[PDB]
This record gives C-alpha cells, sequence and structure tokens, in this order.
RNA sequence: GGCCCCAUCGUCUAGCGGUUAGGACGCGGCCCUCUCAAGGCCGAAACGGGGGUUCGAUUCCCCCUGGGGUCACCA
C-alpha cells in the first residue's frame, strides 16, 4: 500500500514548513487509502528543545491533520521518537561495519576542521586503518564515529518522482558519519533505518533534502533494502525569496494561532503553495483537497509566503465558510485575553454578526469592537471633532429618543430619518456625530443596529455622557 | 566556488504547440451607502536573454542569466 510520514525535529517552535509538508503527506496517504505516520526526529541532543515535541504534535492536530501512528497514538512499529531507538541504529551501524559498507574514524573535531581547511571535506583517511586495529581501539573505548564507506569511484542514481532521474557522481557524495561518538545516529542513518522498519513507501519532504537522497539510496543498497519513492516539495520562502525563516517571516504555527488565524484558513492557504485545483477554485475544505490531489497539479517553484493573502483568506473564511455561531465561539478566547466580557450568547452573537465583514483575524474583533463590550473605549480626535460639530442637533434629538417606546432598528431609523428631514439636513449630519458618541469611533457598522444593540437605557445613558 | 533543483503579472498560480496568456491577493476607479468595511463592475500589471526543433512556440531541446538548496559528529 502507501505509507507516508512527517518527521519533525523538536528544536524550536512548531514550523509552518513542517505543517506544509505534513499536509501533502496526509493527502497522499489518504488519497491512496494508506497510512500517515509521525516520527519525532530528536537525535541532536545539543539543539533539542524540551516541550518542542508536544507543540508540533498539537499544531498538526490544530491544523486539522490526523495521523495513524505516532508518539501519542500508538502504532506497531514504535517507539516513534528516535531518542528511544538508539540501540537499533547501533545495531545497524555495526552491521554496515561488518558488511564493509562503513568504517570507524577516530579524528577529533579539531583535526576534522583542519582536514576540512586543507582539503575541504573529509578525505576518508580512516579507511586505511586495519579493521582489527579499529575494533581494538574501539573496545579500548577510544571515542570515534562510524562513517558511510562510499563506493569509490562510482555514480549514484536518485529518482525523484516529480523531476525525474538525477545521477550523482560519488565524488560528490561524502563518507558521511552514520553514528556520532556520543552513540547517537545522524539524520541519514536513522532516516533510512526507521523509514524501512516503519514501512514508508513514499518519502515526501522539502527540496532542501534532495541532494542528501543519494546518501540514502546508497544506505538502502548497503542494507539490501528496497528504496521508497521520493517526492521533493519546494521550500516556502521569505519575501526576499530565501527559504522562509524566523527573522524575516513568521514561521511559528503558534504565532498564527495566537494572532487569530483560523486553522482551516491557514491550511487552505498552505495547500495553495505549489498546488491548485483543476477549476482554479481557491477556497476548499481539507477533505476536498485530499480527493483532488494529484502530483500532476503540484508546481515546483519556491513560493513566497504572502501574509497579506493569508489574511484575505482568513477574512474570507470568517465571513463565508464558517457559520455565525462558529465565529462567535472562536472569538471568545480573544475577548477573554483582552479582558473583555460579553453579557450573553445572544449579545455576543449579534455583536459578532455586526462586525463579521470588518475583521480578518479573531484578534482584530476585540480591537475594533471594544466599545461594544466595555465603557473603557478610546475616542478618536476625528470622532471627537464630529461629536462637537453635532452637539446642537443631538441635544435636540435626545428628547425624541427618550420618547421612543419601540426601541427597534426599523423604528429608530424612521425616527432619525424624520429628525434629519424636519431639520432640513442630510442623515449623515446627525448619524456620524451620534456614531461618535455611541462608539468613540467613526468606522463602525450601521448606526441603527449599533443604536439598537445596547437597548434604550444603555444607548441614551452613553449618549448622555457625550451631551454632558 | 563544486554539485543539484527551479524559472508566466509585485505575490500565489492556470496553461501542458496555435489563447484577446485566464483566475486570485494586493493596487487604481466606479456602483452601493448614515460612516468604515463587505459585495458587484471596470482597469493597470507577466511569458528573463540567446540559439535551435517545428508551418507555428509561453509550451520541446541547448547554452547563458537569475533565484534556491547542499557541501557539519544540524537536520
Ligand atoms: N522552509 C521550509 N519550507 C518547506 N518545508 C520545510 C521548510 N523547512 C523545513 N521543511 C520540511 O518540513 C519537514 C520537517 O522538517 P524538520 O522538522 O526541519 O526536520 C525534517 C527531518 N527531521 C526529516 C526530513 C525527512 O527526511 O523527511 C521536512 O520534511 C522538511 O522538508
Ligand atoms: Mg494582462
Amino acid at each position: 500500500m502507501v505509507v507516508t510520514r512527517i518527521a519533525p525535529s523538536p528544536t524550536g517552535d512548531p514550523h509552518v514548513g513542517t505543517a506544509y509538508i505534513a499536509l501533502f503527506n496526509y493527502a497522499w496517504a489518504r488519497r491512496n487509502g494508506g497510512r500517515f505516520i509521525v516520527r519525532i526526529e530528536d537525535t541532536d541532543r545539543a539543539r533539542y528543545v524540551p516541550g518542542a515535541e508536544e507543540r508540533i504534535l498539537a499544531a498538526l492536530k490544530w491544523l486539522g491533520l490526523s495521523y495513524d501512528e505516532g508518539p501519542d497514538v500508538g502504532g506497531p512499529h514504535g517507539p516513534y521518537r528516535q531518542s528511544e531507538r538508539l540501540p537499533l541504529y547501533q545495531k545497524y551501524a555495526e552491521e554496515l561495519l561488518k558488511r564493509g559498507w562503513a568504517y570507524r574514524a577516530f579524528e577529533t573535531p579539531e583535526e576534522l576542521e583542519q582536514i576540512r581547511k586543507e582539503k575541504g571535506g573529509y578525505d576518508g583517511r580512516a579507511r586505511n586503518i586495519p579493521p582489527e586495529e579499529a575494533e581494538e581501539r574501539a573496545r579500548r573505548g577510544e571515542p570515534h564515529v562510524i562513517r558511510l564507506k562510499v563506493p569509490r569511484p562510482g555514480t549514484t542514481e536518485v529518482k525523484d518522482e516529480l523531476r525525474g532521474v538525477v545521477v550523482y557522481d560519488n565524488q560528490e557524495i561524502p563518507d558521511v558519519v552514520l553514528l556520532k561518538s556520543d552513540g547517537y545516529p545522524t539524520y541519514h542513518l536513522a532516516n533510512v533505518v526507521d523509514d524501512h522498519l516503519m514501512g514508508v513507501t513514499d518519502v515526501i519532504r522539502a527540496e532542501e533534502w534532495l541532494v542528501s537522497t543519494p546518501i540514502h539510496v546508497l544506505l538502502y543498497r548497503a542494507f539490501g533494502w528496497e528504496a521508497p519513492r521520493f517526492y521533493h516539495m519546494p521550500l516556502l520562502r521569505n519575501p526576499d525569496k530565501t527559504k522562509i525563516s524566523k527573522r524575516k517571516s513568521h514561521t511559528s504555527l503558534d504565532w498564527y494561532k495566537a494572532e487569530g488565524f483560523l486553522p482551516e484558513a491557514l491550511r487552505n492557504y498552505l495547500c495553495l503553495m505549489g498546488f491548485s485545483m483543476p477549476d482554479g477554485r481557491e477556497i476548499f475544505t481539507l477533505e476536498e483537497f485530499i480527493q483532488a490531489f494529484t502530483w500532476e497539479r503540484v508546481s515546483l517553484g519556491g513560493p513566497v509566503f504572502d501574509l497579506e493573502k493569508l489574511r484575505w483568506m482568513n477574512g474570507k473564511y470568517i465571513r463565508e465558510v464558517l457559520s455565525l455561531e462558529e465565529v462567535a465561539e472562536r472569538v471568545k478566547p480573544f475577548l477573554r485575553e483582552a479582558g473583555l466580557s460579553w453579557e450573553s450568547e445572544a449579545y455576543l452573537r449579534r455583536a459578532v454578526e455586526l462586525m463579521r465583514p470588518r475583521f480578518d483575524t479573531l484578534k482584530e474583533f476585540p480591537e475594533k469592537a471594544r466599545y461594544l463590550f466595555t465603557e473603557d473605549y478610546p475616542v478618536s480626535e476625528k470622532a471627537q471633532r464630529k461629536l462637537e460639530e453635532g452637539l446642537p442637533l443631538l441635544k435636540e434629538l435626545y428628547p425624541r429618543l427618550r420618547a421612543q417606546e419601540e426601541w427597534t432598528e426599523a423604528a429608530l431609523e424612521a425616527l432619525l430619518r424624520g429628525f434629519a428631514a424636519e431639520k432640513g439636513v442630510k442623515l449623515g449630519q446627525v448619524a456620524q456625530p451620534l456614531r461618535a458618541a455611541l462608539t468613540g469611533s467613526l468606522e463602525t457598522p450601521g448606526l441603527f443596529e449599533i443604536l439598537a444593540l445596547l437597548g434604550k437605557e444603555r444607548a441614551l445613558r452613553r449618549l448622555e455622557r457625550a451631551l454632558a
């Protein structure tokens, strides 16, 4: 069948590039009724960040992805954390040693640096150490690493399903270390061992790994295992076209969640990086994406992540994909965070309804409609000027307002329309200043709905402080 | 610098020999209108350069250029 995986390294914030890749592995697996695996690649104890694992795992679920096997969902080929698989890599490294597909090298990092400075890269000098001597020095406990013994001279063919065949000359392939002197494996060794033991048949990862694939093809040969298919996706880019990074772009998935982007929208935007629906449609569900997925519709250029288009899509989701109620619910955390409270579900729902076409992120809602939940709201200088210019007619309208029994949008409008007419003046000449008094802003939703919202008492009560 | 990948509007992209080279974001205008948005309509905006192949290339091949990646006991 088809078995895919996402192999995040817990070394920092949950990365958007990881979400992007996970997304296509998930679709390919599901599209073929296969299995999507999560394997935590925590082999670099120096860069390992505690708490990073939970964060990427939580973020993948937040985005809407589900995995069939992994650290927290079980699976028949665990552990799904490489740090817990050390004896396994050890065993396989030693097997390569015995097959004469690798050798022990005992150079100190300082020496390797010198070698690199003199000849560039490693010259594979340790291959000249007698096998028995190497084993003896190993038993004595002399620190060392185990390196891949590349067949020299030679050539190595890699097959990328999206770009065709690429033939590397072994002189371009270094005798990479397979097992570090701390007993930990390097990415290359653990990747091939685990992909094979976990049954991965389709390796989908970012293009940054294409050049290292020949190393993997050689490892599969050394172990005598069948290589899986390889699909290298393009790298997400910063505005300047360099691969997306923390200092030039927001690469943390937690940042997106904290900023009020809907996971559904972010995921939908991510699907547009290197992929498109047959009919050009831009808004679609995760399930629709799975069904339409085809490698024929995947484009290879490096896409720049456009925060602006993402915000547009998030606003699109907010007003046309989700229902009023879903938005109302997803807005609560952000109200709380802003220290704002809402009277009841009915009030909140109506407030969200009035602001729906006016906010692209859940975070903008508490910011642009603060005056709807608290008396602690700012009044713009421009709102203040409009308020003063209209004080005279408001003073006159005030009593009419307090005379209104049916405090309804339909009624209030008729009342105001009349007041502006009998005063031989345009509605705006009264609407704008009333808006400023009611909200402290001159950019809000319709006046009648804003006036109606709080109810007679609250409306006039606030109007009074203004006329005061 | 060596090797490898890539190349249509500013950005994401459709196209897969013949099109007025289409859509979307963003940008400009108009409509709508009590403000601001939302929405509708209109508009400006691209095939990097040079050779080929072919009746005919945005599309097929080659070089150049540009961008990206990789040359760690990081992944
Ligand atoms: N800027 C970027 N744009 C697009 N994709 C990006 C990316 N940065 C990382 N990736 C990709 O996300 C996945 C996770 O990467 P990572 O957590 O850095 O470690 C990935 C490696 N541990 C395993 C790679 C593999 O063999 O599949 C990987 O599969 C990697 O390709
Ligand atoms: Mg045009």
